[PDB]
């Protein structure tokens, strides 16, 4: 029916965009809001807002389990830490939102999709490269980037058209079950430290002095499946570790990162459950993956994180890396014990039915099975090519 | 006089090895003890012990500053973390010991060098590849690996040959320590479900002890070298020692790692490296402010490779040497200060400043001073996504 | 029955080894000879020789198709060129020989396997790492390396025990359907050029002046499946291109390579079919694989070739790379036209039903669909981070 | 005087662009023509044409040696082959043109630089990223991409404004050539099942022509720089030109490539680069003789990355610059001679010699002089294979 399908968050800009897009294009607007565990307002209140702001149809998709299962678990399996710091909090959800917006377009006669991203962020890239890969036939509208859009203009438009919207905190927040990101003007200066007011997912790391939390996280083929012996879904694992890590101030990040669009920016993140899961998963790989496979997998972990940050979730390199990763995870099964305390994650135990750790090869005790007679010859040949090079250097 | 040059630590085993090597080879032994900040017994007491055990010469080399400057600083510049966990505590010192043992051989007429490493560790590799690179003419003697030299054989030899040595009780800990960090291996910790207890720690206090007084510290670098702490100029050795103290008081740098040995097996070790972890963390944060994006992405690859080379006994290899040329160029503008809070066993960055910053407030900000030209973005996104879009179209066709 | 299973090539050393191993160990010997297309003597003549030299059982395994399908085709799919020169001629067959020797051990009550490799080559590594991965319970005997073995000693042993064996050319040859390797004393000097006598698989590149051979090689999901429109099996593809490439002197290689055991050595190879197949497969990937996937796949191609050279065919990194490769090959389907002439392979045509080449995006003709309005903005942001770095450098 | 500095090739389009830019901007134009060995019209004829078309100044820079020394030699040292096919013919010259255009701007009071690249090629990127790095104060004008400047608009403008220019017939070939190689694009070859015909070639003869007389050539390097041919000393430019001639006579360096443009599309191009391919082939062979194994493995990674950076318009990027520091160290011992036969369009190596060789005859040989200690091999194999053996055991358990 030649609709515009709007990725709808419930905020001022996308709410005004509904009738603004209607006027600019002459088309009806279907609002699509995704529950990723962002909390705050009930999703029905968001759904209703889009209707009151002129959407012909307004839908909520509960994608929390899908987000955990199909986006967060892959990030865990590639130990994804952008800059070796950031578990891709905002980046991971964008391809999922894209997927559902395309699906909604097929269902509701949409020929255009729209998003409210700005022109100096990464999110525009993640949305628009995604749309171009999944549905190039759809026109993509970026009203906030491409149409001389300002808050004042949006508010003036809302006033002129009696749009029922709240137009009344200096924090720019993005949160979901995987983590929370905070931008504020004060923190754009790199010598300014964050204050307690920036935080929500986590308690101050000083709170629980005599009550550390020791937790055991179990994985089966790279997927988190248990906490302290209790079976859990991936969403439940993330939520429980968000709570337990958050109570210990774990996962507070303060990062200067390279945006794909050419600039550095400073951001604050809270990602307690994510950091516990990625740390544990890494420790389990050290127990279950052979040396040279592990060395190379640190390269593919890094590449994967870059691809997803760079808006290339749907790229063929990312997809092929997933086939590599799936094979590596076959035996990544076992339990990792960590103490959560003081904002810190401290591993102190591992066990695995797929362990490559061999006590008898490692021990000096009576059970020692390592044949040391091999070592002299190994060292001689291991060192030979660089020895020959050194001789030449010195000649 | 065709001497044996012994890498001498002062321990019972290598002490009795001096006398034993003398009888078994008929050669004179020169003991060389290197001060790397291992503490323990005074070096002169160590030096004398070798003499009393039959060494014809016994020397001590104070290499603490050389170690910090020429080994620890390179590790900082490559953010060296083996397994992404371990800043190479025991690995770093080995090439420096090799260098000095070779120098001692040339000066004291040595034709044989000896070490006390075992046959299932990495240190044998680091020593012997080093010797093969720096001085292939020297024969290498490894009594522990190749001639079954044990504590028992040593205690027995010293009693049978009336060697004036005091036999110390056996420790449950296998410990290697220097100014850069401390490594602990115990039988109990060979079981991966056993957690360490407080008795394995020495360099660091439990995080709970000084919990009430978090320590905010500023570390300054110039061209990738640590040069100041809280505004005070320091040498690299002083930087390491001060941050060992301050991080140690906060329980920072406690590591518990299952690592891949080059000799094909996994093993579990405890490390304490408070100063090293503060320096490497701060250095990494400073590179995020001062190195361009794609240079940074590739340097994480070379950082990893460098750590592997040094772990694998390849400090002197031509790839390691060539990576150092790459690293030196990258460090030219790695100058600035990083502010961190040490608390709870954790290092928390909360500030950066740099006269070489690539951060541009006006390009990043949303305030009135915003200079970012957003008109470029639509086109950038179209072309950045185009090759994968074409691939997707083919996939779906 | 506590047998030794010998990897049996039919030569002097392994023939004498049969009764020598029998005396040294007191065990019966099962000889296992693999047909990899090495030609020369009929395989039955080889089988019979082992019996006459004292083997209790002697078997021939015809593994030519298996070698092509399961070892050569993976090498094609990773464009495997060691040193960017050598398509792993001798390296590829070793894991296959290992596989069949282990199988024979299970069938014939073998507790020991034996091979005739020397101590300064790569082949000992490929055999023994393979045995250690597939069957660590088997003792591995290396009589030629570990038992003070010399040709004179072997001949003296044969004389003393009346072993019926030929004990009478200075070439050290290893050949199979994938290629031919030649070692000779004269060529151990790097300023010595090879003479015509070193060659067998290929004609001199000067022969066919006015009769070049244009060939079309077709692939389906990375597997060679046609030549000049004719369907072929992978073995048939290799054999036909060996012939056609060989007639044009294609695939003559002269390489200084790094052995895993620490030394450089000089070797001559003939690999006409292999080089045609790998060249064509590479050209087809340039047509069918997206840019950044191709850039990364050149890294995995190199790593794969190193792993196989280094005796790590069965390693978990190699196996995981195969999962990566399998995904990349999904659309590597199409035909590559090349001229074979003068020792050279010259591509001059491609076609593919899975092509990523878009004529209309590339052309300047009337059909041009490239939107150039995007380019200014792309260049501005692509260049921004290094521009900012340059500004800092210059300040 | 707020001049426009025009990267001037001498072609019809940019010639009329001079006059057109003058009227459209009211600014004076300075034309800068760079001699990179493109041949064709005499540079002074080119220089004069710009003046006749209204340029206030017209200069010619002979950059042939600078190009060989500072751009082609780095490409040789990184064995630069884009797609593992293309030695960057057109990509290499762009940063050198940028440098000279910036220098000309400073000298002649230019505030604007202009180029004639299109919006779907790589050259726009190489020019504009270059300008943004070297001289961000300069405005960049791109008439072809941004102001619809075409041949037709040029032929029309020159007739309407009485411009004293001779209008040459359109070529079916889009050609870019310099001393390093030649690139040809034709409509016919935009179809991937069309083979090139003899008329697309110029730098090289058909391989059949001189088939009866194969050319054996020795190329010598010193620290990775080509310095001799058949014993005769040469400059890098002389090396390139001589091997262009000798390889060209044998049909060497004919390339036909489907490549990935940075702007997201594939395209098909023909190249002729006889001298470049001989030099890069020889340089690679020499590294196999003079660089240690693991250094060589990693350098194939940096070789690939360097070629990508330069293709992608990132010659001036800090990763490229840092890789150059890595490369310089690797080249220290890349000294020696490589003997090849040029014939049949093919380059066939058949000899190497080097005073810095890592080849050791006695370690390799099976003759009586054999020095390889085989007793080390069994142990090496046991430990080399151990981690994958343990993994296999777990897999099978
Ligand atoms: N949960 C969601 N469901 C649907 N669309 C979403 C969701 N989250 C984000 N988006 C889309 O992503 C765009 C960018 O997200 P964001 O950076 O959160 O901007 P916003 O929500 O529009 N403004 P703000 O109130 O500042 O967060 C939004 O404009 C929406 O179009
Ligand atoms: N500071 C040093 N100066 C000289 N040689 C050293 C030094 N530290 C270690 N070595 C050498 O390295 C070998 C292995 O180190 P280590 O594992 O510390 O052995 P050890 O000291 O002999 N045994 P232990 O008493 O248990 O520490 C020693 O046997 C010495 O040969
Ligand atoms: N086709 C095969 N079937 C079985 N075993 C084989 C085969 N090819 C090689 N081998 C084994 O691989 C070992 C090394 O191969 P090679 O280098 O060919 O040595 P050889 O054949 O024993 N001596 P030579 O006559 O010089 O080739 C041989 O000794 C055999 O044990
Ligand atoms: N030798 C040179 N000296 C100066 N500027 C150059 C030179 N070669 C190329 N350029 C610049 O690079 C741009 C693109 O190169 P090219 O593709 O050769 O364009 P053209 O020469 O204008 N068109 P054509 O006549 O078809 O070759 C040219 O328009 C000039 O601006
Ligand atoms: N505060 C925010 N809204 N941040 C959104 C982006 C977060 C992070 N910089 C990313 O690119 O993924
Ligand atoms: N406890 C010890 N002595 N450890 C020494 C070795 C430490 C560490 N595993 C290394 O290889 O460098
Ligand atoms: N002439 C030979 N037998 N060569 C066998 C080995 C060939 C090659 N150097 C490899 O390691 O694979
Ligand atoms: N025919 C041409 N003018 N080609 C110029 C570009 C050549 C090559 N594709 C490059 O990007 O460097
Ligand atoms: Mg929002
Ligand atoms: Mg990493
Ligand atoms: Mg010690
Ligand atoms: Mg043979
Ligand atoms: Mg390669
Ligand atoms: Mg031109």
């Amino acid at each position: 029916s030649e609709r515009v399908i709007l990725a709808y968050s419930g905020g001022l800009d996308t709410s005004v965009a509904i009738s603004w897009i209607g006027k600019e294009t002459g088309r009806e607007v279907v609002a699509v809001a995704i529950d990723l565990g962002q909390g705050g307002e009930d999703m029905e209140v968001v759904r209703q807002r889009a209707l009151d702001c002129g959407a012909v149809e307004s839908i909520v998709i509960d994608a929390r389990d899908e987000f955990a299962n199909d986006y967060c678990v892959p990030a865990i399996q590639s130990n994804a830490l952008y800059m070796d710091r950031y578990p891709l909090v905002s980046a991971l959800s964008r391809p999922l939102i894209v997927k559902h917006l395309v699906k909604a377009a097929r269902e509701h006669g949409g020929t255009i999709v729209a998003h409210g991203c700005t022109g100096k962020g990464n999110d525009q890239v993640r949305f628009e490269v995604g749309f171009a890969s999944l549905a190039p036939d759809l026109e993509v509208l970026a009203p906030v980037r491409d149409y001389a859009w300002t808050r004042e203009k949006a508010i003036a438009f809302a006033e002129e058209n009696n749009i029922p919207i709240n137009v009344t905190s200096p924090f720019s927040i993005d949160q979901n079950v995987w983590g929370r990101a905070v931008e504020t003007g004060f923190l754009e200066h790199l010598w300014n430290a964050p204050t307690k007011d920036v935080y929500s997912y986590t308690e101050d790391p000083t709170v629980n002095w005599s009550t550390p939390d020791e937790v055991i996280v179990g994985f089966e083929q790279g997927v988190p499946v248990s906490i302290d012996g209790r079976s859990v879904t991936p969403l439940q694992a993330i939520e429980e570790l968000n709570r337990r890590g958050g109570e210990q101030g774990v996962g507070r990040l303060d990062v200067v990162e390279d945006r794909l669009v050419g600039i550095k920016s400073r951001e604050i993140y809270e990602a307690p459950g994510a950091m516990v899961l990625i740390t544990a998963h890494t420790e389990l790989e050290h127990v279950t993956l052979e040396r040279e496979l592990g060395r190379f997998k640190r390269i593919t972990d890094q590449k994967w994180g870059e691809l997803v940050y760079d808006g290339l979730w749907f790229s063929p390199l990312k997809t092929a890396l997933e086939s590599f990763v799936a094979k590596t995870q076959e035996h990544v099964t076992g339990e990792i014990r960590m103490v959560l305390h003081g904002g810190h994650i401290a591993v102190n135990g591992r066990r695995s039915p797929k362990s490559l750790y061999d006590f008898n090869l490692a021990t000096y005790d009576e059970g020692d099975t390592f044949d040391q007679s091999a070592a002299k010859g190994f060292v001689q040949i291991h060192g030979l090519s660089s020895s020959i090079s050194a001789r030449r250097d010195l000649q």
